[PDB]
Parts: structure tokens; sequence; C-alpha cells
């Protein structure tokens, strides 16, 4: 079960 990593609070996205 992989999931996305893009969060509003940590200037980090890796996802796509």
């Amino acid at each position: 079960v992989p999931i996305i990593y893009c969060n509003r609070r940590t200037x980090k996205c890796k996802r796509f």
C-alpha cells in the first residue's frame, strides 16, 4: 500500500 507525499506545511512534495 504505497502513498503520496505532498505536505501543505513542509514545503516537500515527492509523489509525482
